[PDB]
C-alpha cells in the first residue's frame, strides 16, 4: 500500500504514525490521497553561499550558510501551516527570485525545464499541496502546486 513516493513514519516526539514523500519532502498526519503533462507551481527560494547565483533582488551578496537557508525555509514553512502567514506573502517579501514580485508564481511548465529535484517535487504534489524544502542548485525551494 500507500501511493509512490510516500512512506509511513512515526513521530519521535509522539510515537504516533505520520507520512512522509521522499521527492516532495512533505510531511503530514493523514494517509495520503491517492501525471499531468504540465503543472503551475509557485516557490520560496532561500539562496545560500553556495547557490550558482549567490546573489537576488533582496542581497547583492548572498552570504548565509546551506544550514541558515534551510532554518529559514523551515521557519517559512511552520508559519504557512499555522496560518501565521500566507504563501504568497512570505514569497513576496523574502524568496530570492525574481519570482518574488509574482507572489511566487512561475506559471505552468512541462517536464525537461526545470531543476530536476523541483521538476520531480511539482509534479509528485498533488494540486493544491505545498512541498518540503526541496534542494536544488539554486538554493532551498518551498514549491506550491498551483494547477
Ligand atoms: C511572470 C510570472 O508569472 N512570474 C515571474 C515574474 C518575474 C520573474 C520570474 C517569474 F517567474
Amino acid at each position: 500500500k500507500l501511493p509512490p513516493g510516500w512512506e509511513k513514519a512515526m513521530s519521535r516526539s509522539s510515537g504516533r504514525v505520520y507520512y512522509f514523500n521522499h521527492i516532495t519532502n512533505a510531511s503530514q498526519w493523514e494517509r495520503p490521497s491517492g501525471e499531468p503533462a504540465r503543472v503551475r507551481c509557485s516557490h520560496l527560494l532561500v539562496k545560500h553561499s553556495q547557490s550558482r547565483r549567490p546573489s537576488s533582488w533582496r542581497q547583492e551578496k548572498i552570504t548565509r550558510t546551506k544550514e541558515e537557508a534551510l532554518e529559514l525555509i523551515n521557519g517559512y514553512i511552520q508559519k504557512i501551516k499555522s496560518g501565521e502567514e500566507d504563501f504568497e506573502s512570505l514569497a513576496s517579501q523574502f524568496s530570492d527570485c525574481s519570482s518574488a514580485k509574482a507572489r511566487g508564481d512561475l506559471g505552468a511548465f512541462s517536464r525537461g525545464q526545470m531543476q530536476k529535484p523541483f521538476e520531480d517535487a511539482s509534479f509528485a504534489l498533488r494540486t493544491g499541496e505545498m512541498s518540503g524544502p526541496v534542494f536544488t542548485d539554486s538554493g532551498i525551494h518551498i514549491i506550491l502546486r498551483t494547477e
